[PDB]
């Protein structure tokens, strides 16, 4: 859309996105790939991937894919690896990949609660560990840390997805005084209630939660999610570390 | 810098900034231009408003400029009404005008707490008043308030600095939650320590506080603080209301 | 009631809480006169601050009261001056006295502006000016600066309002930092919703809205908030200092 | 120490502590036991544990203890069944145990990883789902959760425990929405730097960083951090849930 900000720093910066197949990881691997970026990302999902790279072909850069499994330490590096032989140094990391599935509290047992912080928050950190020498390199970089309102709210029906995105404002923080020292910046990206695909299907009680809960009475989409991102990688954005970047509506 | 980003919504756009002829205001002021905005500035020093806007005359609009002084709300009144007159309905409003002068504790008496108030706080309020029609009726519209990370670091020097300074979040989400109904954000934009001053004139230990405090050891310029305010004053951020936007390398 | 603490460190203390009549103000003379404290208000309403004495009357010390007007900070100093004669130095002050009447943004006018900022934030800045003195020849005490948790729901209906409540955190801080190394701790007590003689009189959607905010269902009650100011004001919270300490049943 | 409130609430009352034998957990354990309260224990140090229980063998309740690994959650769950079996249903709990062992990011392997998540924060959750139908049998209660400052201070040196420790923030928000309707609060408490390790014994650099960072230049004890919760655990904070409750000079 040519409202919308262009910016030249991004002209074949190397940009990772994980989970990018779907969702707001599929807006940014589209927004950057728009920008004219050497984007990759991984997901498990190797049919949306597919897809995703084959309507952006047409891009300067088509966007790379490796499917891995983010649970998995060892297949992350290992797809990492494989990624920067083919886009290079990795300038920017976008840290996305996350699953929001319900969950009580009672029902939760040692392995389903390892298994939220496995699919949520482990990722995010060796994932900024498998790039820190290359962004040292590079002089500099931007890893984008997904967050969540959720917690903020104090919503009920999934605790250890709540505090599992909570985490991750220490993850950032942590990250942001070590790495400032390399010009690496590191900051929270936290997403409103985003209408996806996935997400008029609520009932009437949720559209008035919405609606009562964002200051401003229209839908987020994950365009707003990916230009916020677009700034945080871009140099535009070089003294902006360790922050919590809320984009919602107003709500939390 | 041919590095940074174009924002193409801002070609064209009323932009009005308080206390615009010096500091980050001057920052903001050249910023818009260069974007092709069309700017409006008041400030208290009618010389240093005539210079701005002289060596800004070959932007796509010279800014325009009213003097007058922004503890007087009559006067900011008539300012903006002239305004509006010469670059039609304002929509983006940045209430950046502040005074950070020292005063001990014990010698605020009531007429300069009340001075304190009117030139850091007052106004940026009802300036917003005054240009909330103009932007229901543009159907939208970006407040951006100008704080402080003096309040947020619990700097000891000047108490009623801070109290004005924290206040801008109440102001700002206040606005926030009655505007937001009509496509309108307002948000608090928050510089760390800009070099306007610069750390080679500081003593050690002031340049050892910088250092210890930003994660990132680079001084921080206005051009940081003015690409932020164009991004939240941009089509590119309409669904980011509400928010403390802290632009500090990562001290607060 | 027998159930809740009893602080020995409050027995004699000296505590001067304004906008004392009433309110959550009475709950913080009531209580701190159980405790055994030598407890001081200020208030407009002689009635009321009348019959407060009266009923703590067989307390250890019947509560002094001294008639005030907190908008005029010379009959404020006038009144502290005369306080300080009959209780000893301050070392407890609770700045209580405010005022939420709501206001339309467009019918603010730069004299209701001020009498806001002059009727919730100004006097609390100009009574803890008045005991400075007091609290660094006793070798520390403590101030609880009365916050809110309005703005920081972004209530709508009284934009000055939420800015002069938020303006506290400020006043808190700035103060933490120069008073702490005289042993002088300040504290924000952010009140919820109180439910007092003035607030079963809503209507469904806002006792819907008080259930679906809070955390806890129940109400929320002056002694909730009393309780948290004694021990603030007592020698348990010594190290307790540059906090928003709320009370409000998990809402905000 | 007689200047220190006396909780009438806490006589009885049944009080689990995790991490009790060493540390701020003993001075949880040793504060609670003073008061009158019930209390057990657990810790992975059984030699430390019999201590501790044996120096407070005199009060009203000599505390009892279960010696176990709370990195196994089968353990975890047995102790917690022998000790509700010892002292009745629990009423209170604090969830204290942690690891700040320092850890370089490059250093840190998945296995590593996972055992500091563990030993800070996964007990955490499941201890509180151990005691909730406790507390929904007793009509209500108090969990509190150990947080840290660090995370706050963006410190270098831990970035996992960083992560862990701001984790808290969204497991108590999450399990106080939840059990809220039930008379259960659950709450943060944020110690700052505790001389459990002496300022004297820090070289110039390090009394220098507590000295500016805190408002108050005193040293913090365990026993600052301990009578919060007993106010806490207490029927004095009925009201007080979802909070982050910092006790720490003011540095944070």
């Amino acid at each position: 859309d040519e409202r919308y900000a262009r910016y030249p720093s991004l002209a074949g910066r190397a940009v990772l996105i994980t989970g990018g197949a779907t969702g707001i990881g599929a807006s940014f691997v589209e927004h950057f790939a728009r920008q004219g970026a050497r984007v990759a990302f991984v997901d498990l999902d190797e049919q949306a991937a597919r897809a995703l790279a084959a309507r952006l072909a047409d891009a300067a850069h088509e966007p790379v894919f490796v499917a891995c499994d983010l649970t998995d330490i060892a297949a992350l590096r290992g797809a990492i690896e494989a990624i920067r032989a083919r886009i290079g140094p990795i300038a920017a990391l976008v840290n996305n990949a996350a699953n929001d599935v319900r969950h009580a509290i009672a029902d939760v047992t040692p392995d389903s609660f390892d298994a939220c912080i496995a699919v949520n928050l482990r990722h995010q950190f060796f994932a900024a560990q498998a790039v820190i020498d290359d962004m040292k390199r590079l002089g500099g970089g931007s890893i984008v840390n997904l967050g969540s309102i959720s917690w903020m709210l104090k919503n009920a029906g999934y605790p250890v997805y709540a505090s599992a995105k909570a985490a991750v404002q220490g993850l950032t923080r942590a990250l942001a005084r070590e790495l400032g020292p390399f010009g690496i910046r590191v900051n929270t990206l936290v997403p409103g209630w985003v209408m996806t695909d996935k997400q008029l299907w609520l009932d009437d009680a949720g559209r008035a939660a919405i609606k009562a809960g964002q200051c401003i009475d229209a839908e987020l989409l994950p365009g707003d999610l990916a230009r916020m991102a677009l700034f945080l990688a871009a140099d535009d954005s070089r003294m902006i570390t360790a922050q919590d970047v809320v984009v919602d509506g107003g709500w939390a």
